[PDB]
């Protein structure tokens, strides 16, 4: 891969990850999120997408 | 806002801005990441609408 490319990856991985924790918290909040944690559970599978597109394409 | 709901808050406006530099990486890569680009362009759209929505609920 470049190191353009690299860099990149390593952000998608990043913010595959961030989402997750963000997901968590939301989860935690309960009631007081629940839409907000519906709208991040789709956020998390479309970061973690992309993290797999990049993955194939670079790699 | 309570404590929690302000971390969360403050770590969808990080995601909605992380999404966005990533978004410029991938674009300026242009031939060699199209398809992925085009993937963050509606992660980003979506990382707006979760802070967008906590920011309305929270605040």
């Amino acid at each position: 891969m470049t190191k353009q490319e690299k860099t990149a990856l390593n952000m998608a991985r990043f913010i595959r990850s961030q989402t997750l924790t963000l997901l968590e918290k939301l989860n935690e909040l309960a009631d007081a999120a629940d839409e907000q944690a519906d709208i991040c559970e789709s956020l998390h599978d479309h970061a973690d997408e992309l993290y797999r597109s990049c993955l194939a394409r670079f790699g």
